């Protein structure tokens, strides 16, 4: 198989990228970073944010794969002391791949991302939320955070959102600083919609604060976000059980 | 063919009990093994008629009208007799299964709660065999997708659409001070996934399973899952949750 | 004058006569019917049953807290000796809590106050000096003193308050909040001399509670809170610095 | 209210622009920039209303404020709040009461609420709403990360006379600092100071708070 490695950018992670890549060369397995098959990123969710995003249009069979230095994080499945077993295990193609769920955001011709954690919309902030064409509510406040499930041990979180186990094919909308009155009066609770509900949020200025993952551009003289469970998917080689729960233990408790 | 009707028994219900059944006079009733139940009161009378046909939740494909599971106005009754008149297809909404052990099974179509007597309420969590928290406070509530709009959410839980097969356990008036650390965070779990509540001082407790709400000595674990089984519900229009959500909970400006 | 109270165990009996031997020599004599300096031993529980055995003689009173290993006591066992010495006045305000059938009785709380059901929905009206502001449908409401925002306060949600500051706090429990049983869902914090009134409308229900008492009441007319005319006394040698004990229970 | 301006002070002693009574027009959004004399306002949680006004023009009842201060030091009183946001990255703040530290707050910012200032934007944030006549001040989080790490208080923290908290920075030195609603930023600020003011607002009176919170929100 095919790979490439990303960096942090560390010395030390660099140090273990050439180091796994000379430990690649005496097998069946040749490096590419235009085609891979197999991605790995060296330093944690931030920059594991930074492959997934690298290689979107091939994300269908690439088989993504994370280290991460101190502590586990949840995109990051291994140890860098580890990296020699990786080495052999995956050489000799012993993985499963598990598939998470991915959110598309629609802008409007239109524009048209994935998001592997979250997505939100800012910028006096007034947006007529509209599910399956029906309209729900009126909100005036700060934004509005739509994440997946991988997404929502983050920002989700820091919301009120609730924790996902990230198999489940869902998206989840929360509120932020919602006024909630008698004119602009909002749910609450989060939104953990399925697929094939589309939620569209339409205004009532028009240019807003629009982040995917963590990249933020404005956008302007917008007339409608829309927010789905997108049908790509991302792939992580796996070699043992991942503990969700655990992990959730880990980095909160 | 077969069919039942379950009532409130309130003096609205009642007119409408047998108004219905001389309405299926012209097209019979079972109380033990219909193909049908039929619910007349509100979101607590289907409840009570779910834990009534329980057994046979196989063949059944439930109906309500009310005077979040009843989809018929009280207006509709006849176009209701009409509709069941010829006969739809059923769609399905998960179940949480309960397991009680000293064992007691026991499914809930919204939630399932425990709570202590007096004294503290504490109670270790421990999900897929493996120990996430040790939680005091006033209880925690496990709450199926359709349960989401009842009790847990005003403990502050989210909303889910009732086809996601999840359940969602979220936190009653936890203590977290250095001593006890939870989550906080509510907590949605797939299919295949068991949390169960192990107890710590004391060992007896209030267990609510929808509606019943039992007193329990003498338990060692508490045992909560997503079930195998389904509660099936007829329906001929057909139901957008969040448009219910909404009427609930923000405006019904007809 | 002086009195302790124990907690029952050997500890708490342990050190009782300790200070009352300490306190033998000195111009300084108990009773517990008379006293002006009344001291717990053993903790937060302990001090909250002394203080309801004195309720009658509270303006009148000192409190000090004698602890284990806390928000109302402020020494520890080792720290018995030079008390002693030097014992040899800072106020926090009460609620009274009103309840009306066909008699009405009535209790001071240090902490807080809660309504519940007996069995069935808790539905309630909140009429703020004589004037509706909502109706509930949920579990029940606290109201709390400042003194009481650490407790259940701290759990349901609520505002921590600083004691000095005179205050109520009413929180909620479990609020359907619909658009029948539409409620603020915010934390509300009531003046002095603001009464706030919980009518019901259909069962006659509520299992109250006081601090820790739990007393039923059948038909009840109608509940009334408001903060207290009366307050709590507590001999003070040091400067309290309540947000740095607020860092150490609830921060690591 | 360009048409309701002079329109009744051509109904009416006299007018100059050190009055000794401001009138404010259309609600509470602008009220708040009239506020930078007893005030009275009509609106199209301040205004508590316009012929009979000036037929009656009086009881002068006092609110309270907050103190900012930013470090010359400048500073900024408030008659709703002040927030500490990060310009960039991660925000992450000391939280200093009386001189001695309290906690290490990260996420997106803070919210310093004066009494007054209850109803709104601390209001969203899930701050308590207090009848403003109390003594005191309230500050309330945005959007904690609290983890291993960061573990902070949750609730909200309520303050009385005298009492200050002090915002200390950590990694970087620029915030968005703002009162009420302007909105400027600051960098190389190295402490933050909330404080209720000794200052008082008055209010021209001829309320009852807990209806007209009824009123907007129930």
């Amino acid at each position: 198989m095919k790979y490439m490695i990303t960096s942090k950018g560390d010395e030390k992670s660099d140090l273990l990228r050439l180091n796994m890549i000379a430990g690649f060369g005496e097998y069946d397995m040749e490096y590419d970073d235009v085609e891979p098959e197999i991605v790995i990123s060296i330093g944690g969710d931030g920059t594991f944010l930074s492959a997934f995003h690298q290689y979107e249009e091939r994300l269908d069979e690439i088989a993504f794969i994370g280290i991460h230095t101190g502590h586990l994080g949840f995109y990051a499945d291994w140890r860098p002391a580890e990296a020699d077993k990786l080495v052999k295990l995956l050489a000799k193609g012993e993985y499963q791949k598990v598939s998470y769920p991915l959110l598309k955001t629609t802008v409007k011709k239109e524009a048209t991302y994935l998001a592997l954690n979250e997505s939100t919309v800012k910028s006096p902030f007034v947006v007529d939320v509209v599910i399956n064409d029906i309209h729900f509510e009126r909100f005036r406040g700060d934004g509005l955070c739509m994440s997946t499930p991988s997404g929502t041990t983050a920002y989700n979180k820091s919301l009120g959102g609730a924790l996902m186990h990230p198999s489940i094919e869902a998206m989840q909308l929360t509120e932020m600083a919602s006024i909630n009155n008698r004119v602009y009066r909002t749910i609450g609770s989060p939104l953990v919609f399925p697929k094939h509900h589309v939620v569209s949020l339409q205004p009532v200025d028009k240019d807003f604060q629009i982040s995917v993952d963590h990249l933020s551009i404005l956008h302007r003289d917008v007339q409608e976000i829309r927010y789905e469970v997108s049908a790509k998917k991302i792939h992580f080689a796996r070699f043992r059980s991942f503990d969700f729960w655990r992990r959730v233990h880990d980095s909160f408790i």
